[PDB]
């Protein structure tokens, strides 16, 4: 009953999804191989992402996409995101405190996984801390757009040095308040469900492979390689933005007609034995590979650096606080999140 590409079995793609060919028609084309997915995503000239929506990079084609992304790129680099580390550490500590105060057992998803990403996003865009609580409540449920108008008005008149402030000070003439508001809305949508899914599933994956936890508190390479492997192995998004063929195009010896849609199975592409001979195995020590969990090509995840830093901080602080982290009952059923654009957990009752 659920769409083929959204079906999972544990941490893995479902058997019916595994049985699918490289490129087949489904009731829409489904690309389920690493090479074919990278071909489709890398072909931005023949495959368009296009179907409010203003500021949504996933709805832009070049040169319009190139222009808008250029203004956003500098505010998403590894070095710029490293500046948020203290605040991420603070947010994570606050949520760990909430778990510790509640005492064992506690729902890691409700108290930790579903709370961290939103708070980090508020810090990213520069929402004042006192307004952050109400900002998230209005955003999660669907005044929200009305608040952002007032936020852009402050920054345009008197620019700070944050995310919005740096854009309006340097390129205020080329970007509008409507575009800035749209960017912020889309950042909330693109960077909440994905990260919350990764926090939940990553914690469980590390519990299921507990010798691999120690990699997180090693040197920079050790920790980053651990996080990237978890990103690869879990591949939380089922698909990127649907790709529409602008013209007739031959992909994998099959003709994709103009107007037809192609869905890329990111989990299948990252389990492709052409990417890794043992792709179904979790190993935090393996050298990073060109996985497509953050996409491929011009639309590749803008929040990739933020995600890597946030997840590293989240996983590391969790076990530093709770070394004896465990499932509340060893035999408890894993509660998978299946109704959102990203795979995750709805609940994870943990003890320590
Ligand atoms: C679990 C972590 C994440 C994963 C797995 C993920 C996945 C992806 C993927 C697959 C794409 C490509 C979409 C496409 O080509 O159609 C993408 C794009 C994008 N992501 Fe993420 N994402 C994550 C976290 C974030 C975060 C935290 C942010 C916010 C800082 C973010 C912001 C964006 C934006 C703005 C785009 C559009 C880029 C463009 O179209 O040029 N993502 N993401």
């Amino acid at each position: 009953s659920p769409p083929i590409h959204t079906r999972r079995q544990g941490f893995d793609p479902a058997d019916e999804l595994r049985a699918a060919g490289t490129l087949t028609k489904i009731s829409t084309w489904l690309a389920a191989g690493h090479a074919v997915v990278r071909q489709v995503l890398g072909d931005h000239k023949r495959f368009s992402t296009r179907r409010e929506l203003v500021g949504n990079l996933m709805d832009y084609d070049p040169p319009e996409h190139t222009r808008l992304r250029h203004l956003l790129t500098p505010g998403f680099t590894q070095r710029r995101m490293r500046r948020l580390a203290p605040r991420i550490e603070e947010i994570v500590t606050d949520r760990l405190d909430a778990m510790e105060q509640a005492g064992p057992p506690a729902d890691l998803i409700e108290l930790f996984a579903d709370e961290v990403p939103g708070a980090v996003l508020c810090e990213l865009i520069g929402v004042p801390r006192d307004d952050q609580a109400m900002f998230l409540q209005l955003c999660h449920r669907h005044a929200f757009a009305r608040y952002l108008v007032a936020m852009m008005a402050r920054e345009r008149k008197d620019p700070g040095d944050g995310f919005i402030g740096s854009i309006v000070a340097e390129h205020g003439d080329t970007i509008t308040d409507e575009e800035l508001r749209g960017v912020c809305v889309q950042l909330m949508l693109a960077g909440d469900d994905n990260v919350s899914g990764m926090i939940g599933l990553g914690v469980l994956a590390l519990l299921r492979h507990p010798e691999q936890i120690a990699a997180l508190r090693g040197d920079d390479q050790s920790a980053d390689r651990a996080v990237d492997e978890l990103i690869r192995y879990l591949t939380v998004p089922y698909a990127p933005t649907p790709r529409t063929a602008v013209e007739d195009v031959m992909v994998a010896d099959q003709v994709i007609k103009e107007g037809e849609t192609v869905l890329c199975s990111l989990p299948m592409a990252n389990r492709d034995r052409a990417l890794l001979p043992d792709a179904d195995r979790l190993d935090v020590t393996r050298t990073p590979v060109p996985h497509v969990a953050f996409g491929h090509g011009i639309h590749h995840c803008l929040g990739a650096a933020l995600t890597r830093l946030q997840l590293r901080i989240a996983y590391t602080a969790l076990w530093r606080r709770f070394p004896a982290l465990q499932l509340a009952d060893p035999a408890q059923e894993i509660m998978f999140r299946t109704s959102t654009p990203a795979y995750g957990l709805t609940s994870l009752l943990v003890a320590w």
